[PDB]
């Protein structure tokens, strides 16, 4: 962990954190590592962001995870990996389905796109909302026999939360700007975890701000003109 370069996206100020998940997905990384590391928001453009470690430089966001999570090992460094399945597939579909309704320029098709994304995203709400084996043998679960951890694979900020957290807070801050569509209130356990995350130090810091997410799909997202 001697050299630990990161180079994320930046924003329309050449100097603040721009939009890309995959940036804020390995700031979020090296950050709960607790590793000694630089960043340097660069003008990435369609590149994807990358690393260099001790001068060699690291490619790909999926391959950069495996590599980091391999070398910054314990018992100087935490293993973030979540340790149930189930956690690293959970919302995996909310940002395609997201993405399809926004970019929708033809009305008859919003309310059909609208529920896909609901459904993704209730999927989501249901599994922070189900109680994990482990609550329910430490009858850990609320009075609502309800599950009450904070992130997907529990209380602790895992590989998964570091993936999913960036993507799902683009999806309802774009969604609101543009569709005016709002993540349901009855969702409780998506907008524990998001409220959650909002109170951590490694992905507010990490976040790129509402106007420059915003601004940033401003020519992705599509105004539902044609009928």
């Amino acid at each position: 962990a001697m050299g630990i370069e990161l180079f994320v996206k930046a924003g329309i100020d050449g100097e603040s954190i721009g939009n890309c998940p995959d940036s804020q997905r390995l700031f979020m990384i090296l950050w709960l590592k607790g590793v000694v590391f630089n960043v340097t928001t660069v003008d990435l453009g369609t590149h994807p962001p990358f690393l260099t470690f001790n001068g060699d430089v690291k490619t790909d966001v999926n391959k950069i995870e495996e590599f980091l999570e391999e070398t910054l090992t314990p018992e100087k460094y935490p293993k973030l990996a979540a340790k149930h399945r189930e956690s690293n597939t959970a919302g995996i579909d909310i940002f395609s389905k997201f993405s399809a309704y926004i970019k929708n320029t033809k009305q008859q098709n919003n309310a059909a796109l609208e529920r896909g994304l609901t459904k993704a995203l209730k999927k989501l709400d249901d599994y922070l909302n189900t109680p994990l084996p482990e609550e329910i043998d430490a009858n850990t679960c609320g009075e609502d026999k309800g599950s009450r951890r904070k992130f997907l694979d529990g209380d602790e900020l895992t590989l998964a939360d570091c993936n999913l957290l960036p993507k799902l807070h683009v999806v309802k801050i774009v969604a609101k700007k543009y569709r005016n569509y709002d993540i349901p209130a009855e969702m409780t356990g998506l907008w524990r975890y998001l409220k959650n995350a909002y109170a951590r130090d490694e992905f507010t810091n990490t976040c790129a701000a509402d106007s420059e997410i915003e601004l940033a799909y401003a020519d992705v997202a599509k105004r539902l003109s044609r009928s």
